[PDB]
């Protein structure tokens, strides 16, 4: 976590913002949560900072035998001594779904209920280091994820799955639309060897898209090898990557990755409430956490990277459209950016789409697509990453981007156009890096 820490830049979300995620809530759902007792007896990185701990896999009994669930609550928002996840004030709603078996029975049939028992408890942040290795498949569970989050304010994370390097290898729900999907690149921790050995390295278990539909999944990247973070009490070594003191320990996995991330949505979403006057949709926070990403020099579109790792400084500071506006079939909706050749133009847009069936082939329901000109009239297509820049159209993703990497002085125009909206109006978020 302190390395993470530096890497995602939420040092300087920290020090130079003050964004340590408090007021926010994260509901983590994973094995159980070391004691399983929101009283005295909790790991120190907890204790004290317990909205509600609930045991769904075990009756009556939230403890984390495994470790798996409290190294990954320990990343979003640990508040211990040492070793601090990424929103250490925030608070935590954590959902233990680990059954007696060591599975994850305590998930129910329909996840909506998981993430309405969160968000009733207040969490706007849902993160669940967990899924089913259905190579790229939008199953029941992605449709309801689908469906949640455009019915209400939670935005929620899930891991790629750890079934990499091949292509076309993420897990479900990890495959929804409208989720945040986090791969793995590697700490920066090389005394422990080549899986910490720079950052720009994708964490060679990571699963890696294009989803069975063709999407650009995961959205984003952050570290998930060797990170350290709070060990359960109640879990033996075998459960970690290597020891550190009876209190933290070594665990990698895009399990690991998926709760620094989520812990910088804390922090991204403070910053919105507190500093910009605005409570964030999850389209927003998932388009300003894209722009603001770093492409770790595999270039775009990439399934190995998805759209980058998270870079949460540049996140805080975006331009930006917070779903004020819903377009229909053939409408658009134009805005202008005045940038500045110094650095880099990166414009992100998002949309939390219609649900898509279990049985479709294309999981895209409403079709928006972004279109900008350059001051001088260049022409540039959301995802067109080859010359030139306005030949290539995305008709499968609800993640669009335009990046310069040496932009013009001047007005950039932009345009959100609904090429197809069946299930209309849909509204959408930009987010603008310069
Ligand atoms: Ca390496
Ligand atoms: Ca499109
Ligand atoms: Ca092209």
């Amino acid at each position: 976590n302190d390395v993470a820490r530096g890497i995602v830049k939420a040092d300087v979300a920290q020090s130079s913002y003050g964004l340590y995620g408090q007021g926010q809530i994260v509901a983590v759902a994973d094995t159980g949560l070391d004691t399983g007792r929101n009283d005295s007896s909790m790991h120190e990185a907890f204790r004290g900072k317990i909205t509600a701990l609930y045991a769904l896999g075990r009756t009556n009994n939230a403890n984390d035998t495994n470790g798996h669930g409290t190294h990954v609550a320990g990343s979003v928002l640990g508040n211990g001594s040492t070793n601090k996840g990424m929103a250490p004030q925030a608070n935590l709603v954590f959902q233990s779904i680990m059954d007696s078996g060591g599975g994850l029975g305590g998930l129910p049939s329909n996840l909506q209920t998981l993430f309405s028992q969160a968000y009733s408890a207040g969490a706007r942040i849902h993160t669940n280091s967990w899924g089913a290795a259905v190579n790229g498949a939008y199953t029941t569970d992605s449709r309801n994820v689908d469906d949640y989050v455009r019915k209400n304010d939670m935005t929620i994370l899930f891991a790629a799955g750890n079934e990499g390097p091949n292509g076309g290898t993420i897990s479900a729900p990890g495959t929804a639309k409208n989720a945040i999907t986090v791969g793995a690149t590697e700490n920066l921790r090389p005394s422990f060897g080549s899986y910490a050995d720079n950052i720009n390295h994708v964490a060679q278990f990571s699963s890696r898209g294009p989803t069975k539909d063709g999407r650009i999944k995961p959205d984003v990247m952050a570290p998930g090898t060797f990170i350290l973070s709070a060990r359960s009490s109640l879990a033996p070594d075998s459960s970690f990557w290597a020891n550190h003191d009876s209190k933290y320990a070594y665990m990698g996995g895009t399990s690991m990755a998926t709760p620094i991330v989520a812990g910088n949505v804390a922090q991204l979403r403070e910053h919105f409430v507190k500093n910009r006057g605005i409570t964030p949709k999850p389209s927003l926070l998932k388009a300003a956490l894209i722009a603001g990403a770093a492409d770790i020099g595999l270039g775009y579109p990439n399934g190995n990277q998805g759209w980058g790792r998270v870079t949460l400084d540049k996140s805080l500071n975006v331009a930006y459209v917070n779903e004020s506006s819903s377009l229909s079939t053939s409408q658009k909706a134009t805005y202008s950016f005045t940038a500045t050749a110094g650095k880099p133009l990166k414009i992100s847009l998002v949309w939390s789409d219609a649900p898509a069936s279990t049985t479709a082939s294309v999981t895209l329901v409403n079709d928006l697509d972004l279109v900008i000109t350059a001051p001088n009239g260049t022409q540039y297509v959301g995802n067109d990453f080859t010359s030139p820049y306005n030949d290539n159209w995305d008709g499968r993703n609800n993640v669009e981007n335009v990046f310069i990497n040496a932009p013009q002085s001047g007005t950039y125009t932009i345009e959100v156009q609904a090429y197809n909206v069946p299930v209309g109006p849909q509204t959408f978020s930009l987010a603008i890096v310069n």
